[PDB]
This record gives structure tokens, sequence and C-alpha cells, in this order.
């Protein structure tokens, strides 16, 4: 007999986040979301390597869901008949039934509706988990995203001061396991089922072939670079459902970071690089001080430069010579 | 001339913990423990793979030792003549002599008695360390456990409030390196000595064949699942003497977590997944809110599902529909 | 028009650190440093394995630079014509232009002068980053070091009390990727360019052949052991520009640790093992209580004992039997 107001959310594809309030005068609501599973072959690199992806809402990562502490999150999970496998959903933000996984197993052609109370604040992973060896395989195939549960008074610095972001981006990092043939080329497969045996053999060796942001090498570069202006406070939510990551903003800092991702704890200040434990999401806020190109990377630089894990920010504004200056340009040695 | 009262402890096999007080009105005591080394071939998986184990007290992990700050811990380490190698013990809780290792090297047929003052609170690893390349080999063969040093006033939340657990479990995670033959089957050996060359070659490649809790795949499942009731506050001590781990309670949380494991620091609150640095123990407390099956995993899901690192909790009590409910069971899509 | 006093620093090779004040009554200064790049073939192990190194100032790690909050750091980077490749420098302590990398790219025969304002306190990595796949390759070839930015009032414990160290050491950990030939011996190369193809293939597999402190197996052992006396408070700065590490002082503790390395955050107390995220530096302070040999390791014990990552401390002073004692020496079992 839960008679609270209902609110529908129109999810948007990462790295963007659906519109939301930080601090709110709204009381608890039932917030309604819909996720539709899509299994699909996608291209993950600039060489044309293909991958058997499985996704929530067609994206890797799945979209970021944003609610406030004490809301009830009501998700309709849909598994169309065009898919081949059973799927479910496990929210790390939720309490009971394996995070919802034990209540959401659906075959192709079915849907289910789960409600959970958002009793814990922070950013949290959600992922598919349809039992046994299928659990890692569905997650590393792309079936993961995140939810953010905000305090109703918004974020704070642990010393009584509000922290308000001007914009938020969600960076979902994906470790992928694409097998190679005898001569050393990546293999292509006709279905997720056909990719399973070779993929699992590689998975158990624990070394990914690719580590990407937003589903593909270079996804968050060029036309699709992240953007900001000097003076803007940007929140970057970072998740990794299976493997550790160490985010770093090249040329910047984490001014306020929740590396374990949970807003009941004060943020740490002034970090160079932070650590996202596999199976979690974290968040870092930075106020841009300088214009120009920044790279956002995992600071295993082999992964960042060679395996795919680099995003860019393009930042507009005025250069600050007090903070940094080229005193003397490259010249011949005296 | 140390004339304090003596107290003997009867150690018990993991995941259980010998009986102890949290807050105590006892003053410092000399607490007496005995560990007897056993080298033994064991089965580590449901396929019948064997492993040359080396253990404290016949178990992997070694038993949890519990004392209070300011106690003196007096350990009799015994290396029976039925063993083949020298062994020792290094306590991360202890100060000096390589943690005791430099004072406890014993050949088969010898015993030694070490006393150390428990000046640092928290959970800490202990492990064998008999010099050079033998150090990693004895540890990854199973020669590690943990000790817990409690404040005399018990645990607190860093904000002045007591945190009392209703029960404690010790989960020791073991990375194992079992070599394979040409056709790809795991190899069996007649002695630890015979397993050494092949095992060391694999170890140096840094990828385990198995990652297990309590010594074997499935050790903490079925009849041997962990248990709780709705409303019980459970402390889970987690150690990993060689390699990082990222614990996660599927369907729950870490309500209070000391991921670096040291009680001089306030716990973090409301975590989804925490991080145990290789060479350390950590502790997490959770009050169960929902009945049913939970899985406790490292959230590298490949390790958890495919390499062995999953435990279960079976929890009794009343389902809470406010926290989670299946609004609509699986049905055909409209 | 920046008219502050100038101060030159004479850098010294790691693990030592150039002389500096902790708390200072000096105001902001322009502190002047010079780094000269050297590409050179070096021996990294006791078997005589060679490696194509690239370094700042001829050392791995590069020297520790020490300044105070609000200083301006003016670095002359020199790339002599005896080198073969372009190089640059990226300071994680700096704000803008990819940490300075976008302003410091120099060919063999050129130098550049960069100034940045030290607005963030802590220890921070610096490394070369000359674009694309070259970034990881130059870093894992040895082109990284660290800078320490002290509060002007020196270090504190977060509870109002000064923490003053008696001496500081800088331990730079390097993951190295040396390829093997068919029969399994490590390969030697005539130039960094010639080592590139084989080295990159190995790098992308993410498993190092060697993990060393101060450039070589055994660098910080024997005549070159670290030293202290009972009663001395020693700060150990640890960096790792590419890969995670888990420092541990065998027989000691981290009395005060900033594992994310940033002095705006209070240190954690009483750690056994701490965690240095790849792409960062951290710092730990310990007051020695016992004489004798200590080992300082990463507590992946395979890396420590088998791949090269062990340093020693030799500590003078009086043994404390209250803290630890051998109650009974090794004797035959009754
Ligand atoms: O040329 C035959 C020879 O090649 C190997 C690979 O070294 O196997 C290749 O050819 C087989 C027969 O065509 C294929 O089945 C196999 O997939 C392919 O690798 C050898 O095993 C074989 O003797
Ligand atoms: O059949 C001989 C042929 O097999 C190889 C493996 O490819 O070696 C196998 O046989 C050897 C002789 O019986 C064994 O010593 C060895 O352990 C086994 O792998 C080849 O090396 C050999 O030419
Ligand atoms: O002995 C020839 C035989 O050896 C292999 C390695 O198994 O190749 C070796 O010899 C080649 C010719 O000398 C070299 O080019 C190569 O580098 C070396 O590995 C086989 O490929 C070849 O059939
Ligand atoms: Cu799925
Ligand atoms: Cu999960
Ligand atoms: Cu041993
Ligand atoms: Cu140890
Ligand atoms: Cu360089
Ligand atoms: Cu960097």
């Amino acid at each position: 007999d839960l008679k609270l107001p209902r609110q529908k959310v129109e999810l948007v594809a990462p790295p963007f986040v659906h519109a939301h309030e930080q601090a709110t005068k709204q009381g608890p609501k039932i917030v309604e979301f819909k996720l539709t599973i899509e299994e699909k072959k996608v291209v993950i690199d600039e060489k044309g390597t293909t991958f058997q992806a499985m996704t929530f809402n067609g994206s890797m990562p799945g979209p970021l869901m944003v609610v406030h502490e004490g809301d009830y999150v009501e998700t309709t999970l849909v598994n169309p008949a065009t898919n081949t496998m059973p799927h479910n959903i496990d929210f790390h933000s939720a309490t009971g039934a394996l995070g919802g996984g034990a209540l959401t197993l659906i075959n192709p052609g079915e849907q289910v509706v789960l409600r959970w109370k958002a009793t814990k604040t922070g950013v949290f992973v959600y992922h598919c988990a349809p039992g046994g060896p299928m659990i890692p395989w569905h997650v590393v195939s792309g079936m993961n995203g995140a939810v953010m549960v905000l305090p109703r008074d918004g974020l704070n610095d642990g010393k009584g001061h509000a922290l308000k972001y001007d914009k938020v981006y969600y960076v979902g990092e994906q470790d992928m396991y694409v097998p190679r043939d005898e001569k050393g080329n990546f293999k292509s497969y006709d279905s997720p089922g056909e990719a399973f045996t070779d993929t699992e053999e590689m998975m158990k060796k624990l070394i990914p072939s690719h580590v990407v942001f937003n589903g593909k090498v270079g996804a968050l570069t060029g036309k699709n670079a992240l953007t900001a202006n000097v003076g803007e406070n940007v929140l970057i939510v970072h998740s990794q459902a299976n493997r550790d990551s160490r985010p770093h903003l090249i040329g910047g800092h984490g001014d306020y970071v929740w590396e374990t991702g949970k807003f009941g704890n004060a943020p740490e200040v002034g970090l160079e690089t932070w650590f996202i434990r596999g199976g979690s999401a974290g968040a870092a806020m930075y106020k841009f001080m300088q214009p120009g190109i920044y790279a956002y990377v995992t600071h295993n630089l082999i992964e960042a430069a060679d395996l795919g894990a680099t995003a860019h920010f393009k930042v507009e504004g005025k250069w600050n010579d007090d903070l940094m200056t080229q005193v003397k340009a490259p010249a011949e040695i005296p």
C-alpha cells in the first residue's frame, strides 16, 4: 500500500546524465525507470575489431540513474524476444535478494518490475548477474551501469559547506576479452553464444584485450570530447563493475573525491589519482582553472594509451600565467 | 621479569573464531597460543584438483587469534618431524625482528616460543617467511592467517558510539598457482619440494589458477554456508597475504568498514565494495535487514565465479517489502 | 612580472633527498631546478640482464624535488644531442597544459623552461609523456620521479600536532618489461628504438618481468641499505607512475600514512600495509622502536622476493624485550 507520488525519468545515453536536482525540497517519490536489454555486435576500436556486446538500453555503460535518499526506485526491465539469453539486474544500492537479481530473471520475451528503497547515498554499480559463470560473462560483455543516490540537501565537503556541481558526466570503464586466432588477429563471432567458449578461456587468464570508456576506443574524444569552461565545477562519476581502475585528470586534480563512492563519508581533497575498486563506482569533482585539452585516463598508462582507456576534455576560457607559464620556449642548448 | 596473569586460548578452525570479549575490564595478560605446522596434499576444487598445501594448524587460512591492546601474545610454534621444510612466523601486528620471523625459524622436529606486545589495534596478517624465494612460496602454499587486536573498550564508530557485533567470521582468501601439463590438465605432485620448480615458474607470471576462501572452491557454501538472522550485526574479517581483493556482500553493504583494517582509524560507512591490499587484513560490519541467500565475493567476478572466490550466507527472518519488492513478476511483454 | 626571490636547489640522487626545511618562515620563492635527460643501457639484476633505460638526471627514479605550498617551481629541462628521442615533462602537482607536457616537448639538442605554481600539497609523480603510445613506453623505461609540496607549517596529524621527520627517503618503484627469446633468456638491444617493438608487445600483456626499487634488483641493500636509529622518525615517500604497489615495512608499521599522498587530508594511523595507486606517490612515517634488519617491500611477495622489489633498513639501537622476546629458542619437541 505504498501511496507516494510517481515521477517518470527519461534516461539519456552516457556520458550525459538525465536532468535532476541536487538539493531538493521534494519528499520521497516513486521514481520510474525503464531499461531494455539489447544484445548486439559492435565495433570497439579504430581497426574495426568487433565484439559481442550485451547492454542495458543499447549503451556501454548502461545509463546513469539519479535519485535521492529515501526515494523508491521502480525499474521495468525488458528482455525483448530478439535477444537470445536470460538476463536480470542487481543494484549495489539495493538491500535484499542479491540486489534484485533473485527477483528479476527474465527470458527473451518477458519483462519484470522491481522496486527498491534508496537507503544508502553515493554512486553504485548495477549489473546483470544471471547465475554461475554467466555472471562475469554478462558483465564483461557490457551489462553494467550505475545509479547515483544524492542526499536531499545535495553534496557537502564534510566541513559544513555545500558542494554544487555545474555539470556531471558518467564515465563507465569496460574491460573486454576478445580472443585472437593463431596468426594473432582478433576473432569475430556470429552470436554471443558462439563467442562464449573462447571468451571464457581468455577471461580466466585475467588480462583484457581492451579497456575502454563509453564502449569503444576514442569514444570520448573528437566531436565527443567532454567539455567545460574555466570556473565550472564538474562531477565525474566513474564505474568499473569487474576490475580496478585508477582515474587521473591530466593537467588537473580531484579537488573533492569519494573514491569508494559513498556520500556518508567526507571526500578526500587535492588528489592526483584515485582508485575505483572493481565492483564499484566513485566520484570526483574538479573546478577547471585552465583552458585547453585535458586527458582523463586510467593511470595504468599502457591501458590508457595502448588498450583504449583515454577520454578528452576540451576546456574554454582564459589562460592563467600565474598558475603555469612557459618561461622560455624550446631553444638550442647553450 | 614479566609477571602478568596467563590465559590459554583454544583456537578453532576458520571461518569460526575462538570465544572472546569485545569490551573487557581485564587488564593486560599473557595470552598463550599454539600453532602446529602441517604440510599436506589437499583437494581444492570440485573437479578433484590437488595441491601441495602448507598450513598453520591444518587449515587455510590459519586460525584467527584474538587479543586486546596491551596484551602480550605468547605463541608456541611447532614444526613436527613429519614435515620436510623449515618454517617460521611473521606477525604484522608485532614490532621488531621481521615481525618475529628472525626469531622463529624452526626445522622439522623443533618448536620455538615467541612473545610480542600487542601495541597496535586492528586485524593483521601473520604468515611464514623463511627467507628469500621461499617467502612467497610458503605464503601462497597456504601459510598465512590473521590476528585481531581489539581496543579494550571494544569497537567504535569514530563519533563516540559503540559498535558491537553479534558474531564474527574470518574469511581468508588464498591465491593458488597450480601448473598445467601440455594437454592443459592441472598437475599433481608427490611433495611440496617436487611442486616447487613448476609452481615458482607460474608464480612469477602473477596469474593464479584458483582464488579460494577457506582453502577450497565452495568451502563456505552448502552445509558450510555462513549464517545470520535479520537484525544481527556480523563482523567479517577478510585477509589476503599476497594479492589484492575487493570484498562485496551481494544484496548487502558494508555498514562500517575498516578496509585498511586498523581500529585507530574511524570506519567508512555505507560501502558497496571494499579493498583489501595484498599483505593485509580488513574488517566490515553489516546488520542484516533481509532474509535469504547472500553471496560474499571478491568483485573481480571472474575470480568469484570461475576461479573459486564465492561464499554464501543463509539469513533467517522476515522479508521487508518496504526495502524491496517484486512489483510485477516476469510476464510477457505488452 | 613575477618578482619574487629566486633559490637554486642542488638535486641529489635517490633515495636521498636534497636538503630542505619542513616548517619555514620563508614566504613564496621561485625555486629553480634543472633536469637533464639521459638515455642509457643499464644492468637491472644480479644475473646481468640489461635494459634500455631513459631517465631524468641519470637515475631511476628521477630525483625528488621539494618545495612549499605557494612556491613557484621553475624547471629547466635539457635534452642533450646525445639522446635519440623527443622528451617532455608532466608534473601531477601542476595545473594546466597536461601538467606541463604540452609546453615542454624538446628534441635532442634543445632545452625548455617551465614554471608552475605549487597550489596543491602532498607528494606527486612527474613523468615524461611525449604523446600517444610513447607515453607508457617512456614511463616504464624509467622516465618518472616525484615532487613533494610541503605545507609552510610542516606536516601535521590532523589533530593539531606537528609531525616532524628526522630524515626522508624516496623509494621509486619501477615496473619493467624485458622480453625473452625462444629459449627463455632475456633479450638485449642496441638502442631504445630497437627495443621498442618487442617491449610494446610485452607491455600490452600487463605483466612486468622485473619490479625494482631505485632502478635495480638489490639497489637498496648491502652498502646501500637505508639506515635509521631507534627513536628516529623516518618519512618514506613511495611512487609508482604506472602500476599499483602495496608497501610494507617488515617488522614495523606505518605510524602515519598518506596513502593517496596528499597533505590536505589527515594521515591514517597504525597501518601494516598501504596502497600506492599507479600514477601516484604516497608517504608513510614510522618511528623505529627496535634495532636490526627490516625489509621494505611491496607485499605482493612474488614481486618482492622474485621480481626485485625489496629494500633493507639497517637500524642501530637497543633491543626492547618488552615489545618482543624469544621466550624459548628452537629446541626439540617434547
Ligand atoms: O598445416 C597443418 C598443421 O597446422 C596446425 C597448426 O600448427 O594446425 C592448423 O591446421 C589444422 C589442419 O588444417 C587446423 O585444424 C588447425 O586449426 C590449424 O591450426 C597443426 O596442428 C597441423 O599439423
Ligand atoms: O612426440 C614427440 C614430440 O612431442 C613433443 C611435444 O610436442 O615432446 C613430447 O614428447 C617428448 C618425447 O616423448 C617428451 O619428452 C615431451 O615431454 C613431450 O612434450 C616434442 O618436443 C617431440 O618432438
Ligand atoms: O629449425 C628451424 C625451425 O625452427 C623455428 C622455431 O621453431 O624457427 C627457428 O629457425 C628459424 C630459421 O632459422 C628462425 O628464423 C627462427 O627465428 C627460429 O625460431 C621454426 O619456425 C623453423 O621451422
Ligand atoms: Cu545479462
Ligand atoms: Cu555486483
Ligand atoms: Cu613455511
Ligand atoms: Cu608480511
Ligand atoms: Cu621521454
Ligand atoms: Cu601522469
